[PDB]
């Protein structure tokens, strides 16, 4: 029953999941005085043409946008990843106001949203088995800006109407997530975990440097979707998002100067 209201949002967590104060937590604030540039990191590769989305659902705490990862047909590979990632899902955390909404902050700057993109390394068989090990998720994050409409999201938008509530589903068929990509793959990269329970210590975060921007018509919709389920009280689904966690002893290294 975990949930991001005061009576059991992230200060609760740890009660139920003691992991949440665990040496790996995400996210994190990203300094970047502090960031190091590692030339040993390889290229980044996003390779997304032959990705299959199947359904967009709300789970009662963000709307995850569901991929066919039965063959390797959207994968993420290179950068701090050894071998190849296939991508099963994303989502967004966003806020109720546009000067908050992201999980990493970047010298303390909180964005309007975060999209995660999830891929599970291959070599686990599935998703079940890769989230218990300390390398079985790479998670491509990247923040929103209210700015310019992004046309690569409004598809995304546009359902909303139909998963207002927990518990709800609807066909996304033929969605293109290259389309929600900044021109930059620039990145920092450090080892943390899942920002929501059960945050398991099992993912390799890759969270890009240059943010994507919406419309302030588009965040606006993520706004109206609802925690609660049909015939239940209402209450938005805003602010679906973890603060800042303790760094403790990791570094985050950067993929550029
Ligand atoms: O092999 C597949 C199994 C499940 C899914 S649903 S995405 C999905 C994946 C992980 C989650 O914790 C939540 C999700 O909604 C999928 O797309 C593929
Ligand atoms: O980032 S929160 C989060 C939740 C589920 C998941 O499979 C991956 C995630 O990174
Ligand atoms: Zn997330």
């Amino acid at each position: 029953h975990w949930g991001y209201g005061k009576h059991n949002g992230p200060e609760h967590w740890h009660k139920d999941f003691p992991i949440a104060k665990g040496e790996r937590q995400s996210p994190v604030d990203i300094d970047t005085h502090t960031a190091k540039y590692d030339p040993s990191l390889k290229p980044l590769s996003v390779s997304y043409d032959q990705a299959t989305s199947l359904r967009i659902l709300n789970n009662g705490a963000a709307f995850n946008v569901e991929f066919d990862d039965s063959q390797d047909k959207a994968v993420l590979k290179g950068g701090p990843l050894d071998g190849t990632y296939r991508l099963i899902q994303f989502h967004f955390h966003w806020g109720s106001l546009d000067g908050q909404g992201s999980e990493h902050t970047v010298d303390k700057k909180k964005y309007a949203a975060e999209l995660h993109l999830v891929h599970w390394n291959t070599k686990y068989g599935d998703f079940g088995k890769a989230v218990q090990q300390p390398d079985g998720l790479a998670v491509l994050g990247i923040f929103l800006k209210v700015g310019s409409a992004k046309p690569g999201l409004q598809k995304v938008v546009d359902v909303l109407d139909s998963i207002k509530t927990k518990g709800k589903s609807a066909d996304f068929t033929n969605f293109d997530p290259r389309g929600l990509l900044p021109e930059s793959l620039d990145y920092w990269t450090y080892p943390g975990s899942l920002t929501t329970p059960p945050l398991l210590e099992c993912v390799t975060w890759i969270v890009l440097k240059e943010p994507i921007s919406v419309s302030s018509e588009q965040v606006l919709k993520f706004r109206k979707l609802n925690f609660n389920g049909e015939g239940e009280p209402e209450e938005l689904m805003v602010d679906n998002w973890r603060p800042a966690q303790p760094l403790k002893n990791r570094q985050i290294k950067a993929s550029f100067k």
